């Protein structure tokens, strides 16, 4: 069911001034300033299929009413992302783009393993009661929070106190590259991907070294910690930031963050930002805020199960 007079389309590159509009309407709602720009949509559908992977609601107007794009990992999990004009909130429009979302591994839904278990999941705003309602009306659930963390360089950041014996190093290129990949699967494994997978992911990244820092052992040479910064229209994005499990509890995640954020400061990058999960009401880790970061905002991840099996998300 879609009101008579809305018009339900994929999205074409010429939409991304008007729907940055549409999200710039909608982050206003729940308290955030107005940052969108069709700049970024048009960023952000660098990856996608805009003709597959994408729908915009029309309104009658000619203006856009409604748009969510996905994100699919395997076609064992669903990532949507929605958003609704302020003004047309109540209409089914939200309602529709959730089952549009659903309809949309359904029906591709054949190329994952059978036994596979199957779920969409939607990140919602900690902040807007009028989506948290939607999604358990919807039968989704409350399964983590994630925090996205903020940091503005204005002034120099405080030099890393390195614990004894371990101290930063630049990733080198030609070097550096099996060795670290370890040392992030091994720190965090979220997906596991192979080598090769994760070199065609860096390939960018790895372009700019200064911002990959591993903490390394003095005697060993060996990379106990990784903090892998990236730097996207002038705003810098941490993807990791980790210890292996024999060196934690040194500081060295801290020492990590410091560091990047000198060599971000020096660069002249204004801000930082970075993201965290973190088991619901429990709250971002005492590191985040010591590294002299702050909480930008606070989503709340919902998830249903599409069909039932086995976790394959993770393997």
């Amino acid at each position: 069911t879609l009101p008579d007079r809305f018009i339900a389309r994929a999205p074409v590159p010429a939409d991304a001034p008007a729907i940055a509009r549409l999200i710039a309407a909608c982050q206003e709602a729940d308290g955030d300033e107005p940052d969108a720009s069709a700049e970024e949509v048009l960023r952000d559908w660098e990856g996608l299929d805009l003709g597959q992977e994408a729908v915009l609601v029309v309104a009658p107007d000619g203006e856009a009413a409604a748009y969510a794009d996905v994100l699919n990992r395997r076609y064992v999990q669903l990532s949507v992302y929605g958003y609704v004009h302020p003004r047309f909130r109540g209409m089914g429009l939200g309602t529709w783009l959730v089952q549009w979302g659903e309809e949309w591994i359904q029906d591709r839904m054949h190329l994952a393993p059978a036994e596979a278990q199957v779920t969409v999941q939607h990140y919602i705003r900690a902040s807007s009661t009028s989506a948290l309602r939607l999604m358990e009306q919807h039968g989704y659930r409350p399964v983590r929070d994630i925090w996205v963390m903020a940091i503005t360089l204005d002034q120099p950041p405080p030099a890393p106190e390195w614990p004894e014996g371990i101290t930063a190093r630049t990733f080198v290129p030609g070097l550096d590259e099996r060795a670290t990949y370890e040392a992030v699967e091994e720190a965090f494994g979220r997906p596991p991907s192979t080598f090769e997978r994760w070199l065609s992911m860096t390939q960018s990244e790895r372009k700019d070294p200064e911002l990959w820092l591993l903490a390394v052992e003095t005697d060993s040479g060996h990379i106990v910690g990784t903090c892998l910064g990236q730097e996207t229209a002038g705003k810098g994005w941490i993807g990791s930031v980790g210890v292996r499990r024999p060196w934690r509890g040194r500081g060295i995640a801290l020492a990590l963050l410091q560091e990047v954020f000198g060599v971000y400061y020096r660069r002249g990058v204004r801000e930082v930002e970075l993201s965290v999960d973190a088991e619901s009401r429990t709250g971002a880790p005492r590191l985040y805020r010591r590294a002299g970061m702050h909480v930008k905002h606070r989503y709340v991840l919902h998830r249903k199960e599409i069909r039932p099996g086995i976790d394959l998300s993770t393997t």
